[PDB]
């Protein structure tokens, strides 16, 4: 069960630690962009000062909760050097590898945290960077939770809008936006948290995973396995998985891309890059392709390697 008054606890732990120097906020400014070609909305954050096992012994002043549930599964830590204020890490109490899949209780715990923070009108995102190409910096398993920008509408939203929860089958594949350059898989989630339980979440994740895995494992055995990497993104309205080829993008930007990139949130460290993207928002779409695999919308996962 999720700690009571989690949101106030996060807030209060955060202001206190900013106050006395247990965390320092990196200054940043953000703005909206729109891909003229693909229509996809982006949120670009600019943090110049950035160009100039923490979970083992985390600073107690940063620990919002020792166990997010009754179980010794999870602790909730504040990010020590956040761009987004109150940005938090759900860390496995005991060590596990970040290359491991999300369990069912992982999913239910993350969804419950979202519900708790969202007041049941701010929006929260929960995400997981799995593997070397995901943008994962650390090997100790953790999820991340952060508030999404107030007016930002990620493409997943429009993708899922007015589309009821379902699960994939041979007739119905996960939603994927064809306008975007990159492979991704999304299921809408029920509007009401009463329709959401562990098993629904688990089945959502497994079926998304099976699509994501086809870029790594090959059923024809005409290729040897690759190393698995993917982003999981979870909000209250949908869940999404992105297979990842490279942690960092190619020549013009060379952005480090994590989960947030794939709902369209980009972090840039220098003003030349910031103006490149302003002039040409379509660069983001190109970067997302370099870091992922090309869009598979309208295809059976089975025919990828065949």
């Amino acid at each position: 069960m999720i700690e009571e008054n989690l949101k106030q606890k996060i807030h209060d732990k955060f202001v206190a630690a900013k106050k006395n120097g247990h965390l320092k906020v990196t200054h940043a400014e953000s703005k909206k962009l729109k891909d003229p070609q693909t229509t996809t909305q982006y949120w670009v954050t600019f943090a110049p000062s950035l160009a100039l096992d923490p979970f083992a012994n985390p600073d107690e002043e940063l620990v919002v909760t020792e166990d997010l549930n009754g179980d010794g599964e999870y602790k909730l830590l504040l990010n020590k050097f956040p761009v987004v204020p109150e940005h938090s890490l759900l860390v496995t109490s005991e060590f596990k590898d970040q290359r491991s899949a999300l369990t069912p209780s992982d999913l239910m715990t993350a969804y419950n945290v979202l519900c708790s923070l969202q007041g049941d009108c701010e929006r929260y995102l929960v995400f997981y960077n799995c593997g070397p190409h995901s943008g994962s910096s650390q090997d100790h398993k953790h999820l991340q939770i952060m508030q999404m920008p107030e007016k930002f509408i990620p493409f997943q939203d429009v993708l899922c809008n007015g589309k009821d929860h379902f699960l994939p089958t041979f007739n119905a594949e996960p939603l994927q936006d064809d306008k975007v350059s990159f492979a991704h898989f999304v299921l809408p989630l029920p509007e009401s948290s009463d329709q959401v339980d562990e098993d629904l979440l688990a089945m959502c994740y497994v079926s998304l995973m099976q699509r994501a895995l086809t870029f790594f494992q090959d059923w024809t055995n005409e290729s040897p396995e690759l190393t698995k990497s993917y982003n999981v993104l979870l909000t209250k309205k949908w869940i999404c998985v992105v297979p990842r080829s490279h942690a960092k993008s190619g020549p013009p930007l060379m952005l480090n891309i994590n989960s947030t990139g794939y709902c369209g949130m980009i972090l840039v460290k220098d003003r030349e890059k910031l103006e490149n993207l302003t002039e040409d928002p379509h660069l983001v779409d190109k970067s997302l392709l370099q870091c992922g695999f090309p869009n598979t919308a309208g295809q059976k996962p089975t025919e990828y390697h065949y």
